């Protein structure tokens, strides 16, 4: 890679592992559309296995950016519309809370406070329904944003339901099959153990535990060298051959709300660039990007916005990612390891090497 990349990575990842005490970690710079890629420590520290550009890690949350796209992908089909009310897709919710309620307030998190987590006893078809029937919103619809994973995750199973196949199958068939990513999965095969990192929480190696709606909403792992291509595909969607995928990706990126200097897209988050660092690092803690934010609508909602930084943080117990990239400078990142750290800390990581080339 040219010395200016391998320099200000090195200079910028190195003090970040150290100080986080990061076991493991894969980075991926795409610059003028090339991808450049760079590991450190171990994948399995008991096995010593190292961390390699084939190494899958979980993707937490950055799995909302391929439901997003997903979801896209379905609109452009025309299987779904935004505007559809949710009982179009899912007539035995019958509770009066939910008439109002769409797909897009699914999609974005402004149902009226949809909860974050899913409760552990929610694990059946029917929990799930007695769950959504249950429960009350503390807002009117698109009112307020509250990231939750029972509300883009319920998107994210509604949406696929035209389609007629399993949320795994048309994430397989429509998005990881046509964009090559080979080696990302919402089930890792035993074939593929081997390359599966082990997350770290406290010290001790853990997996993320299977749970309702995590396909959805946190359930993928995938390796750098997909990651990159996931972040190249979203960087320039018009080299996407795929026609209802192409508007997809880029659906997944128009502005939906906006709270603060943020918009809140089909998954992906943006904001205008050029951006200010401390908007975008102390906006991504997790005491403003959890938090309940009033939204103010964006009717109609703005196209993707090409001078933008795009960005998604996720995070399971053991694992802290992160991916942003600016698509009118053809340039981005990924960043996977096996330790869930501070969100700021990887956005101020990722913005140091990002500015310092444009
Ligand atoms: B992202 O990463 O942000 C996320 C993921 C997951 C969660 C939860 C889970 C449980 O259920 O706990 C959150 C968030």
């Amino acid at each position: 890679a040219p010395q200016q990349i391998n320099d200000i990575v090195h200079r910028t990842i190195t003090p970040l592992i150290e100080q986080q005490k990061i076991p493991g970690m894969a980075v991926a710079v795409i610059y003028q559309g090339k991808p450049y890629y760079f590991t450190w420590g171990y994948a399995d520290i008991a096995k010593k296995q190292p961390v390699t550009q084939q190494t899958l890690f979980e993707l937490g949350s950055v799995s909302k950016t391929f439901t997003g796209v997903l979801g896209g992908d379905a609109i452009a089909r025309g299987e779904i519309k935004l505007s559809d009310p949710t009982t179009k897709y899912w007539p035995e919710l019958t509770a009066k809370q939910w008439n109002g309620i769409t797909l897009l307030h699914l999609a974005t998190y402004t149902a009226g406070g949809l909860p974050l987590q899913v409760p552990d006893e929610v694990k059946s078809s029917s929990d799930l329904l007695r769950f959504y029937q249950n429960w009350q919103p503390a807002w009117a619809p698109g009112t307020q944003r509250l990231y939750a994973n029972s509300s883009i995750g319920l998107f994210g199973a509604l949406a696929v339901k035209p389609s007629g196949l399993s949320f795994e199958q048309a994430m397989q068939t429509r998005v990881f099959q046509p964009l090559k990513l080979n080696h990302t999965w919402i089930n890792v095969p035993p074939a593929e153990e081997k390359n599966y990192a082990w997350g770290y929480r406290e010290g001790k190696a853990v997996h993320v535990s299977p749970g309702a709606l995590d396909a959805e909403a946190y359930g993928v792992k995938s390796t750098i060298e997909d990651m990159a291509r996931w972040v190249q595909s979203n960087l320039k969607p018009l080299d996407i051959n795929e026609k209802t995928l192409q508007q997809g990706i880029q659906l997944a990126q128009s502005r939906y709300w906006q709270t603060g200097d943020m918009y809140q897209g089909l998954g992906w988050e943006m904001l205008d660039w050029p951006v200010n660092p401390d908007s975008i690092i102390n906006g991504s803690d997790n005491k403003i990007a959890l938090a309940a934010r009033p939204v103010k609508a964006i009717t109609p909602p703005t196209p993707a916005v090409r001078a933008s930084w795009v960005h998604k943080t996720g995070a399971t117990g053991g694992f802290g990612s992160y991916v942003a990239f600016i698509p009118e400078k053809e340039l981005g990142i990924v960043m996977l390891a096996n330790k869930n750290y501070p969100n700021p800390a990887r956005v101020d990581a990722a913005w140091q090497i990002l500015n310092a080339l444009q």
